[PDB]
């Protein structure tokens, strides 16, 4: 069920593989329709999940560098999956930046997106 | 300068291998000498960092599924390097439980790790 | 604009007094319609926004204990108001528990919620 | 064992009554023996905690607007106080700013602060 296309609720869109033993290996691409905002993603997810009803943990990582842009940061997305007609990924997100000592308390964002398997 | 062993200051310990072009693989021990507690990670540095004397960005991803334990959960770190005497890697973390959606709200947990290349 | 009633998208309510030096009161209800729920709130804001369109930066905390229940817990929502037709406070909230030092790791919840003038 | 005078470990002060009845109330001084850096603090405690060893939850925001200054920003500190020999409030913190709508995905720091009765 995760395998496939999400997009979140801001013009964002991901691809991703999740491997039989909780490999996630993909692409974000920030901008819809953008390449050069396309960037590699690594993570993992619990290829065992409950099956009481309850979504299924994951969590993944984009540093910011590829061919066209390094912004010197990264993020991670920590969240669930959940299944079913109206499938969501639920996640919330920590973006640092590198910093000077002095700059290291601003180093990082927090936020929280959607995806969703069709578009906003 | 990030490949290697690192320890947090409550007792963790994991081992990383920073390739050349962005990624982290490698092994994340909850309870420092207990093998039970090792899991894989993934995720991703900026492999072109700046030279200005800011850190490294990074992030990795462990889902706490290993053949002994499932917790149904999984916990990103989003951070960065900061080389030298007293290296560390200085990072803050979402884990995330799968939950029905009635407890959704209380999915996930937030903290910091600040990682040493001594024990605590 | 910040003065009145608001509602998250799962069901509280809160009712907030904007003073003019940028004081909070008011009270949150955690399950609208149940006065049991109903537990102080104080924060700030502030008082003399940007004129360039831009939210008004606030935050806010709620100890959940009143003469009903006491959860030995508080959240605190840090968000922005933005004002107009569709006025909302968006906000990502920390909800600590008092713990154990071995539980401290466990201790803070992060998540959102978007207020609105209408329930959901 | 609230009331009084707390340093982080960077170089800020507060200064904080507890009132019987959960208020918190102070002055928060971004940097140390700066008059021009002190804001008005307000939030909540859990004023009946646990008796069994936990930390007492607790709450409070600084609006960043004062005489002296406005950056148009607030932060929630979310933690809790640990008594005894070398008491602390260990935080966890969320800084907003106001943004555009546009930016709004970029509005919200977070991080931590352990508190200390002696200076760092
Ligand atoms: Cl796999
Ligand atoms: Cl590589
Ligand atoms: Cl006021
Ligand atoms: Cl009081």
């Amino acid at each position: 069920g995760i395998t496939g296309t999400w997009y979140n609720q801001l013009g964002s869109t991901f691809i991703v593989t999740a491997g039989a033993d909780g490999a996630l290996t993909g692409t974000y691409e920030s901008a819809v329709g953008n390449a050069e905002s396309r960037f590699v993603l690594t993570g993992r997810y619990d290829s065992a999940p409950a099956t009481d009803g309850s979504g299924t943990a994951l969590g993944w990582t984009v540093a910011w560098k590829n061919n066209y842009r390094n912004a010197h940061s990264a993020t991670t997305w920590s969240g669930q999956y959940v299944g079913g007609a109206e499938a969501r990924i639920n996640t919330q997100w920590l973006l640092t930046s590198g910093t000077t000592e002095a700059n290291a308390w601003k180093s990082t964002l927090v936020g929280h997106d959607t995806f969703t398997k069709v578009k906003p």
